[PDB]
């Protein structure tokens, strides 16, 4: 029998039959006049009323541009009010938003645009070159938020639309609303189908209930420095923030001076961070010149944090509850959330990534035997609940390998739960690399390397790194007679991928360590490092 773990919080009612926009704005009349989005770039503020209205106008505009229920738009933007209006606008139509890093290479963007069947790409003028040819050849509309080059529309064409022209629509709970890309537990990036039901469940798991797991309210100011095109910020910052009526302070990029100035100036109360930001706070000489006493909650997620950094956060944020959250795109994303963040807080331990969310079930499974394990024994973390993905777009085979027929999502993460129901992640079974919290899929890089006429075989694995947590390193077997150097390999990759996917070291070997079956012995390679 499976040994099942649950939250220390009781199950709650979740209205996951509601469309995401209906749920997120359910209580809007209570904070209609309150600030919703604060743009750190220009200090423009939009109220809740504004955000709901603009989203509805954008929905009408998108419909006029040809977006029907179940159609897809691609958002190719930095953190911005426009990102938000496009995302919520598509939700109103029963449509889907796929989101991507605006700094992706042309090849990377086009691959995702093709895979997702995006009908419209929303971007900035400076990135039109990345998609122009593809979009013209395929009649994909390009909408720019700043200035429209030839053959593009301005975002104003969406906001000019009348909110009363939103068509009648019957959105179902299992309808897809968000399509972030993730490589999951093996292979290439795949389209993660996140539904209305799923996202409502995940948000509720965090912020709803008499004692919410992550207590945020309508007087909080939450920093949005994490990218909205990734699921952490999208769900835990934007969607959770909207649900409770919090102010969301948008930053387009991390800059230490801007970051500190904004926290001090706006009296930021919620800090959703990743370990590299925590590291910058611990290391920077200018931090001592700032008043960060306003921050009451500091969360780190997306990558391991560790004891040394956890300590200096305490010092630099004297009034904050500090802890971690643990998410995975396929999981909706949140699996576990620090209970020190609760309205009535629980005691926590350093290095824990939280307690499994309420209205969910967790088990720990030995990868060798398939046996579910008791407390204080490490194995693969698995989760079940309404919050998880519907599956991978156009990939039933990968879905079947990732979520079993009893509804269990296998994360590829190794951990244990202790006597206080605190989850600790100790290792990663899956091949995924995390550079500053960003996914790096080795399979993508390995495919590129194997394509080089002077490379016979290759394996990409994480190497531990202070600044980035992990960096991608390549083990390369040269073809016979090949003289390709470390820099030549690095350059070959650097010309084809976004910066964070770059190979930082190349180790040349006679053979890639493989199992008898020929699967890369990644654990063996990590051990060599
Ligand atoms: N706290 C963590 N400690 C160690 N590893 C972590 C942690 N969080 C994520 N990971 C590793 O990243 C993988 C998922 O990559 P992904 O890029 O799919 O997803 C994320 O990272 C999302 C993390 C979130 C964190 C929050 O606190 C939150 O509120 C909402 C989301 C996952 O399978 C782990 O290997
Ligand atoms: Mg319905």
């Amino acid at each position: 029998v499976d040994i099942i773990f649950r939250s220390k919080l009781p199950d709650i009612y979740i209205p996951n039959h509601l469309p995401l926009h209906s749920y997120c704005f359910e209580n809007i009349s209570e904070f209609s006049s309150r600030p919703c989005l604060i743009n750190g770039a220009n200090k423009q503020i939009y109220t809740y009323a504004d955000v709901e209205l603009n989203s509805r106008k954008v929905a009408a505009g998108l419909h006029k541009q040809g977006i029907q229920p179940k159609d897809t738009i691609m958002i190719l933007l930095p953190n911005s009010p426009e990102f938000v209006f496009a995302f919520i606008g598509a939700s109103y139509l029963g449509a889907i938003s796929t989101m991507a890093n605006p700094l992706f290479t042309p090849a990377e963007v086009v691959k995702q645009a093709k895979a997702s069947s995006a009908k419209i790409i929303v971007t900035q003028a400076c990135h039109v070159n990345k998609v122009k040819d593809y979009a013209f050849e395929n009649d994909v509309k390009i909408i720019c938020i700043d200035s429209a080059p030839e053959g593009c529309l301005h975002f104003s064409v969406l906001t000019q639309a009348n909110e009363h022209d939103i068509p009648e629509v019957e959105i179902q709970p299992d309808d897809v609303v968000a399509l972030p890309y993730s490589s999951g537990t093996t292979g290439l990036p795949k389209g993660v189908m996140l539904t209305h039901k799923g996202l409502v469940t995940s948000v509720a798991q965090q912020v709803d209930g008499e004692n919410p797991n992550l207590y945020i309210h309508s007087e909080d100011v939450m920093l949005c420095v994490l990218p909205l095109f990734h699921i952490y910020s999208l769900n835990s910052v934007l969607l959770c923030g909207l649900r409770v009526g919090a102010a969301i302070l948008i930053m387009q990029k991390f800059d230490i001076v801007s970051f500190l100035e904004l926290i001090q100036r706006y009296k930021v109360t919620i800090g959703p961070f990743v370990p590299p930001i925590v590291l910058a706070i611990a290391k920077s000489p200018m931090v001592d010149d700032y008043d960060l006493s306003s921050v009451r909650t500091v969360m780190s997620g997306a990558a391991p944090l560790g004891k040394e950094l956890e300590d200096t956060v305490r010092a630099k944020f004297p009034n904050a509850k500090l802890g971690q959250g643990y998410g995975m795109t396929e999981a909706g994303p949140v699996l576990a959330m620090c209970l020190a963040f609760a309205k009535e807080p629980f005691e926590i331990k350093s290095g824990a990534c939280g307690t499994v969310v309420r209205n969910a079930e967790m088990k720990i499974v030995d990868p060798k035997t398939g046996n579910s394990l008791p407390r204080n024994q490490s194995g693969e973390i698995c989760i079940r609940g309404d919050q998880i993905m519907k599956g991978y777009l156009n990939d039933p085979e990968a879905t079947a390998r990732t979520i079993d027929k009893e509804g269990w999502l296998y994360t590829g993460d190794i951990g244990y739960i202790d006597d206080d129901d605190e989850l600790f992640i100790v290792d990663r079974l899956k091949e995924l690399i995390k550079y500053k919290g960003f996914q790096v899929a080795p399979a993508e890089l390995e495919a590129l390397l194997l394509n080089h006429p002077n490379i016979s075989d290759a394996a990409v694995v994480p190497m531990k790194d202070e600044q980035a947590g992990e960096v991608p390193v390549a083990f390369v077997v040269r073809s016979n007679g090949s003289t390709i150097t470390e820099d030549e390999v690095k350059d070959f990759i650097s010309k084809q991928v976004i910066f964070y996917k770059r190979i930082k070291r190349v180790f040349f070997v006679d053979a890639i360590p493989k199992s008898p079956s020929g699967k890369i012995l990644r654990k063996d390679l990590r051990a060599k490092l």
